[PDB]
């Protein structure tokens, strides 16, 4: 059967090397998974990590939570059937009690939510992503990865990530390599040039502005020997809540920033704008959704805080076009298969992201084809808590057979 019969909890280590949650949830049937839960530490509507606290690990300890798990979740679980997402996620969510997830941890939560879904799927014998996404599931995403790190990670280049978004690729294979072909471009582009040590999240590193990361990565593709726009787009999470009394600063306003992004959005492929003009200005999205609505794709990072609450306002109030998707934000599977369905019915794009302390997981390769977003923001061709999504979606697309199909420029619309 799929009913849980053992889940227990580890204290492990993320890419930053701070403590997080894993999970090992064993099936009856014999089927035995594990889980992480990555940190990337925000906001007060995301759900509320349960950490030590302490002089161990300079606070970032990960005991309670394990505790928690193997305490209270592990015998809340035990003897269901791991097949009933809906169930055991509703019943981890009520035994926490809590709306912030606050009481057993949304880390510990989340991972007692996954540990289920991967031994309901190994129960089944279906590959993770499969399962999850059915039969139809057969998207690989466009890989949006962040070559150039900016300001809020030096605020000198204001906007915080810069992504390369290989959408005229082939293959998600060649769509990988053209990826890694060109970080490495502008590893040596950068190299000639005085401007090469790597950030969280395998992205390079004072800067002119935003045109001087535009004018290097254009410069990267080319040297790389593929044409920017048809070979690879570009894209940016701009993080405006990071820019901000009336706060832009790139010195500006949303209706005057959104003239900054219309500029970008002229010479520059831009195929998708990431948390432009803040999270709770409510009226900076409506104008930059009036003023650049249908010429890029803009996407709620902090805006929406992966919560269908907040989402569903934004829908029906029309702030975007589209959300990122992350999964720890929310807490659950169900939860979070919830938001993808509830923007789906929407019709909001979806991106599926990563968060700045990962682990060697890879379930969010597979989540990303189960949903069939089409587009994955899991980082740059570097540290391997990057990669191993990567190679991931290469198996994924190896298993898929000739059923595969690479979202490439039907994963943007508008170009
Ligand atoms: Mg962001």
């Amino acid at each position: 059967m799929p009913i849980i019969e053992q889940v227990r909890a580890r204290e492990i280590l993320d890419s930053r090397g701070n403590p997080t949650v894993e999970v090992e949830v064993a099936l009856i049937d014999g089927t035995f998974a594990r889980a992480a839960v990555p940190s990337g530490a925000t906001g007060e509507h995301e759900a509320v990590e349960l950490r030590d606290g302490g002089d161990r690990y300079g606070g970032k300890g990960v005991q309670k939570a394990v505790q928690a798990v193997l305490d209270e979740i592990g015998p809340a679980v035990i003897g269901l059937n791991a097949d009933d997402q809906r169930l055991v996620d509703q019943a981890l969510v009520d035994l926490d009690g809590t709306p912030d997830k606050s009481r057993l941890g949304g880390n510990a939560i989340l991972g007692v939510s996954l540990a289920v879904a991967k031994a309901a799927a190994d129960s089944a014998e279906l590959p993770l992503f499969r399962y999850v996404g059915g039969p139809n599931a057969h998207i690989l995403p466009v890989p949006m990865m962040n070559i150039l790190n900016g300001g809020a990670h030096d605020t000198a280049v204001d906007i915080q990530e810069f992504m390369v978004a290989p959408i005229g690729a082939p293959s998600f294979v060649e769509a990988l390599r053209w990826g890694a072909e060109v970080y490495h471009a502008l590893k040596s582009v950068l190299k000639k040039e005085g401007l090469t040590g790597l950030g969280d999240e395998g992205g390079f590193a004072d800067v002119a502005g935003t045109t001087a990361a535009l004018d290097l990565i254009s410069r990267a593709i080319e040297s790389a020997g593929l044409r920017p726009g048809a070979d690879v787009a570009l894209a940016l999470d701009a993080a405006a809540t990071e820019f901000f009394g009336t706060g832009y600063v790139f010195t500006r306003t949303a209706d005057q920033m959104t003239e900054f992004y219309a500029g970008l959005l002229g010479a520059y492929p831009l195929v998708s704008i990431e948390d432009p003009l803040s999270e709770d200005d409510w009226d900076g999205w409506a104008a930059l959704t009036a003023s650049i609505g249908d010429r890029v794709q803009i996407v709620g990072d902090d805006i929406f805080v992966t919560n269908p609450e907040r989402l569903e306002e934004g829908i029906e109030r029309g702030v975007a076009n589209a959300l990122l998707v992350k999964v720890n934000q929310i807490g659950t599977l169900t939860e979070t298969l919830d938001a993808v369905t509830l923007a789906h019915h929407g019709g909001y794009r979806t991106m599926i992201s990563h968060r700045s302390g990962e682990t060697e997981d890879t379930m969010i390769a597979d989540l990303a084809v189960a949903i069939g977003s089409g587009q994955i923001k899991t980082g740059a061709p570097a540290r391997s808590e990057r990669v191993a999504k990567y190679n991931q979606l290469l198996r994924i697309e190896e298993a898929l057979g000739d059923a595969a199909r690479y979202a490439g420029d039907l994963a943007f619309p508008r170009f």
